[PDB]
């Protein structure tokens, strides 16, 4: 009990970050206060509170949280942070309406004992931020922004740094959000995350790697990227001798290293372990709900390879429904929640939950995968709800950065998925040793600006059907999607498009290859586009059906207008 206070209770002082501020922005609150509590991380020994009340009488109630400054420097390659000041408490806010709020500090020690502030007037003008992420009323496939704007996430997996920490985030982020990356996965468990919250204890929140935290979703925030938080993973509950990264010996929650687990099964009904876990949730609702930022809240990693003497469906399933349910009702906000399996398919008696407001896939598959992610998608379209691949590469063992050093299988992955009814991008690993020393971003920037002007959420977009191709010297396949006025289409060369040797092509392709007729009524224009250049190629009117196909080395795009 490191952070122990043994003195009456009472405010000693509150600081206010800006008294006007603009719709969706953080108002913080600084608090120092003494009372009497062993553990500042755990409401029963001290709950404090921010109740914030808008003109039309809409109340949030907002925990607040424990906090450290810190300063951070770089010690030759590690990321090295130095306290500033005692720690104190915050209360972070977001106004979702312009106009006045009022607020008030309520603190409760383990005494019984209530201390409050005096009421506070802000005031919230409007702003460009366009609110949280929640899945689209019109379209369950895909994510819009509370303003009704369509949210597409394109991005990778960016789950950890190295010792750098921070200042890795510094060089990834810039390069992905200028290559029109909105969205990234980082990973707060197990224990040597860069942004592990358990970290030593179950019981104790690590207020370095919170501060780490912070600072990448400030980064975030003005980059306009928006976050996967994935709470804990599978390693946790995985035993040494199961191999895959396992990490329970390790693991804070275990009794050997002062947590209240006998073995890893007792995870989902163990009653101490789940007071401390709603603690958890409690803490980062408390430190990161406010942002718009974060895209989602994402329970496991892989939650189905725990270990086999731990995965109980039954138990695994209400597990993710008590804390879904928990998690909604103390998050003034609502964020959107999901979890994820390392089994391609899923788990339907998990993904089937409402609490669950969206459904993921991993899947590393180095033959047909482009047919793979083609079935999977159909597959789950079955949930009526949105789907993100959230991990994604070839089985190759790690691999993927010798075998295909220009991001081909990345490249061929994200045309798939989004040209198949995807909610956005297939997610790459791989951003530390593959996609950022060899330069991947270009592809991220060519899709984007080949899907960013079509409103996906009123286009009533199916995966394409009625389909058929007039090509004699080669092979060539199409994903697409047919929609009320666009047709979009990636073709691929099936002899091509898996063999990752060849230089990126430099197109100067001017003749006719074959034809694709399509189930559509004329008059047209199409637009040719280069997936690896991101430029348009050729625009051609057309009164059939009928659309040449023109020479292409690997894949092509293609964008129809019904006129
Ligand atoms: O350096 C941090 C950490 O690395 C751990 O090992 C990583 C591997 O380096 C690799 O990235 C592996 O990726 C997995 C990941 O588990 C994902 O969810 C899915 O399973 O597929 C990818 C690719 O296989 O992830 C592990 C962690 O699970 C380990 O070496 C730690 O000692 C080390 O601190």
């Amino acid at each position: 009990s490191r952070y122990k206070d043994n003195r009456p209770l009472n405010i000693l002082g509150i600081d206010i970050s800006k008294m006007e501020l603009g719709r969706y922005n953080l108002f913080e609150v600084s608090i120092f206060l003494q009372g009497s509590y062993l553990n500042p991380f755990d409401p029963q020994e001290i709950d404090v509170e921010g109740i914030f009340e808008d003109q039309y009488g809409n109340q949030y109630r907002v925990p607040g949280f424990f906090y450290q400054e810190y300063k951070r420097e770089l010690k030759n390659d590690y990321e090295y942070l130095v306290p500033v000041g005692d720690p104190y408490f915050k209360i972070r806010f977001s106004p979702i309406n312009i106009g006045s709020y009022k607020f008030f500090i309520k603190v409760k020690d383990k005494t019984g004992r209530e201390v409050s502030s005096d009421k506070y007037t802000i005031y919230v003008k409007e702003s460009e931020k366009p609110g949280y992420i929640r899945v689209s009323e019109k379209n369950w496939r895909y994510f819009k922004f509370d303003n009704g704007r369509q949210f597409l996430p394109i991005g990778a997996n960016i789950c950890w740094a190295t010792s750098k920490g921070t200042y890795d985030y510094d060089v990834w982020l810039p390069k992905c959000a200028e290559n029109g990356g909105n969205y990234f996965r980082v990973w707060l468990g197990p224990s040597w995350a860069t942004f592990a919250l358990e970290r030593e204890s179950v019981k104790e929140y690590d207020l370095k790697n919170a501060w780490k935290l912070d600072y990448v979703l400030n980064l975030a925030e003005k980059l306009n990227m928006y976050i996967m938080f994935c709470f804990d993973s599978y390693n946790e509950l995985r035993y040494q001798k199961e191999g895959a990264y396992p990490y329970w010996e390790h693991t804070p929650h275990y009794e050997k290293n002062g947590g209240p687990l006998k073995e890893p099964k007792d995870f989902w009904t163990n009653n101490e372990m789940i007071k401390y876990y709603k603690n958890k949730l409690r803490y980062i609702v408390a430190r990161y709900g406010y942002s718009t930022n974060v895209f989602a809240w994402e329970f496991w990693n892989q939650v189905d390879i725990i270990s086999p003497t731990a995965f109980v469906i039954g138990e695994v399933k209400k597990w993710h429904e008590d804390m879904a349910k928990y998690l909604n009702s103390i998050d003034p906000w609502k964020h959107l929640i999901t979890t994820s399996f390392a089994f391609s398919p899923g788990k339907p008696e998990i993904d089937s939950i409402s609490g669950l407001n969206f459904v993921q896939t991993h899947i590393y598959k180095s033959n047909r995968y482009i047919d793979a992610l083609l079935s999977l998608i159909a597959y789950k379209e079955k949930y009526r709800k949105p789907h993100l691949v959230g991990e994604f590469g070839l089985d190759a063992g790690g691999n993927d950065l010798w075998v295909d050093p220009n991001g081909y299988v990345i490249h061929n992955a994200i045309w798939t998925t989004i040209l198949s009814g995807a909610s956005g991008t297939a997610m790459s690993w791989w951003w530390d040793n593959h996609i950022h020393p060899n330069n991947l971003y270009f592809h991220y920037r060519a899709l984007a600006d080949f899907v960013k002007d079509i409103n996906f959420l009123e286009e009533k977009f199916e995966r394409l059907t009625n389909y058929k191709f007039n090509v004699y010297n080669r092979e060539i396949k199409v994903i697409g999607l047919q929609g009320k006025k666009y047709i979009l289409l990636w073709l691929y060369n099936a002899k091509e498009a898996y063999q990752y040797k060849k230089d990126i092509p430099n197109m100067d392709s001017s003749k006719f290859l074959g034809s694709i007729e399509l189930l559509i009524k004329p008059p047209i224009k199409v637009i040719y586009y280069d997936t690896y250049r991101g430029e348009k190629i050729k625009e051609l009117d057309l009164d059939k059906n009928v659309i040449p196909i023109i020479e292409f080395e690997r894949d092509l795009a293609i964008k129809i207008e019904l006129l």
